[PDB]
């Protein structure tokens, strides 16, 4: 047995590696903490056929989408193991009714500023600038933070009225997507006036800003507890307080919770168990985490009611009391893509902010009408009859791709029917892990070939040879979460291809 634990490079790792050696000398057993690159893109490739590491780590927001894919094993932790974390940690790693990992610690976004440069630190986002004016004068910088991360802006598009998706009575809406409404159009229109007002290049990165407030070459910085281990270290005089106000009302940062998920393809199942609960998820362990780079608000009341009587952990309280938990659907991993891009094209300059908002609220339009079309001929075709609940915008579209889908889908289904019946019958798919298993497949057969109608139709047409199968055996709750990974591979990886060709009219009008 062994144990390999990925987390991110910017997180404590050599702390947490004191943790695995902590648990190697009760157990032999070698617990080894990697920080790979892009980690949030490459444990899902790795994990898919069954290859990545024992225990991921990462903000609870990415893991519903790694549930739906079955790249996680789920956690049974003790009815009194619960009680030892807070409640609200808990509700941030629960999908479709089941724990699917661990609560670590609550994460949020505070502001960063040198005592000595600033005996305050300004009330307003609207101040920000002309303090730049008097800090130039000294050969200083007002204001420096990660521009290449949309994390670390969202807090100012937030501010006035943008969002991701409106938690309607328990559940999110994605058809109501405020990353286009005049409260986000203004958040994001400040930041580009202050990098064309040139307080700041459209640039910085997360090691240049911990360079530049680390040196004292900015007043303030954005950032959360993990920085201020490299703070402390550097001498510098500073506070930790409440993100400024925009147009009167608060910076609304997203508010993540680090989580740790076990593999599914893993075999070292309850020894991460006795990893996670008996050794990490105490107060010696979060604190040889945190000695390392600090956690935040952790989920351990034990280790949180010490840690609370610290005033930089207030202030990362009353900020995360101040934005929202982030939702961990499966669309979050398509949603940053967007949002990324669009905070990179407003600050390049390469776009508008309208259009680079508009091109960003349209990717999430092209998943909700996907997901809707692709479920809806899908739950028909194991049914047997169509869904007569209505569709929302571009409904007269979404109308004809259906009708389109059967038409050409059922062509498919037709013409291919002996060779889809020895491909469902060569895969003994009985289990909900062995469908999910094969949504893995065709995710990654489609992809690794060429983008056309043909083979969009082909993927289709086998999903709903499925659908029709899983029917058979009663098992049909994989037929939607099925149909929203065909639209991620789709609106996900192959986003421009799809916008070329005019969205889902394009299908449409492909076939007639
Ligand atoms: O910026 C988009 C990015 O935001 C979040 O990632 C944060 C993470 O929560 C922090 O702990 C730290 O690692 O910084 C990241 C930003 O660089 C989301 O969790 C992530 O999925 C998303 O892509």
């Amino acid at each position: 047995g062994k144990l390999v634990i990925w987390i991110n490079g910017d997180k404590g790792y050599n702390g947490l590696a004191e943790v695995g050696k902590k648990f190697e000398k009760d157990t032999g057993i070698k617990v080894t903490v990697e920080h790979p690159d892009k980690l949030e893109e490459k444990f899902p490739q790795v994990a898919a056929t069954g290859d990545g590491p024992d225990i991921i780590f990462w903000a609870h927001d990415r893991f519903g989408g790694y549930a739906q894919s079955g790249l996680l094993a789920e956690i049974t932790p003790d009815k009194a193991f619960q009680d030892k974390l807070y409640p609200f940690t808990w509700d941030a790693v629960r999908y479709n009714g089941k724990l699917i990992a661990y609560p670590i610690a609550v994460e949020a976004l505070s502001l960063i500023y040198n005592k000595d440069l600033l005996p305050n630190p300004p009330k307003t986002w609207e101040e920000i600038p002309a303090l730049d004016k008097e800090l130039k004068a000294k050969g200083k910088s007002a204001l420096m933070f990660n521009l290449q991360e949309p994390y670390f802006t969202w807090p100012l598009i937030a501010a006035d009225g943008g969002y991701a998706f409106k938690y309607e009575n328990g559940k999110y809406d994605i058809k109501d997507v405020g990353v286009d409404n005049a409260g986000a159009k203004a958040g994001l229109t400040f930041l580009v006036d202050l990098i064309k007002n040139k307080h700041m290049n459209a640039d910085t990165d997360y090691s240049i800003a911990e360079a530049a407030f680390n040196k004292g070459e900015t007043a303030m910085t954005i950032n959360g507890p993990w920085a201020w281990s490299n703070i402390d270290t550097s001498k510098v005089n500073y506070g930790v307080t409440v993100l400024p106000t925009f147009k009167g009302q608060p910076s609304k940062p997203f508010v993540g919770v680090l989580s740790a998920g076990i593999n599914a393809a893993s075999p070292n199942k309850e020894l991460a168990k006795e990893f996670l609960e008996n050794y990490l998820l105490t107060d010696e362990g979060l604190e040889a985490v945190n000695k390392d780079k600090p956690l935040g608000a952790v989920a351990l009341k034990s280790y949180e009611e010490e840690l609370a009587k610290d005033p930089r952990i207030a202030a990362t309280m009353e900020n995360a009391q101040k934005g929202e938990i982030m939702p961990n659907i499966p669309q979050m991993s398509a949603f940053w893509y967007a949002v990324r891009t669009a905070v990179i094209n407003a600050a390049s300059g390469r776009q508008t902010v309208d259009e680079a908002l508009k091109d960003a609220q349209t990717g999430s339009e092209l998943y909700r009408q996907s997901l809707e079309i692709i479920s809806r001929y899908l739950r028909e075709q194991a049914t047997g009859a169509a869904d007569t609940a209505p569709m929302g915008a571009s409904g007269a579209t979404s109308r004809k791709a259906l009708e389109t889908l059967r038409r050409v889908g059922d062509g498919v289904q037709r013409n291919h029917e002996t060779a889809f019946q020895g491909m469902l019958r060569k895969l003994d798919i009985k289990n909900e892990d062995d469908v999910k298993s094969l949504s893995r497949v065709m995710i990654h057969v489609f992809s690794d070939g060429v983008t056309n109608w043909g083979r969009i139709v082909t993927l289709i047409s086998f999903g709903a040879f499925v659908a029709k199968h899983l029917k058979t055996i009663n098992q049909e709750s994989c037929i939607e979460p099925l149909a929203e990974s065909i639209t991620d591979v789709l609106v996900r990886t192959k986003r421009d291809w799809l916008v070329k060709q005019r969205g889902w009219d394009g299908f449409v009008e492909f076939f007639h």
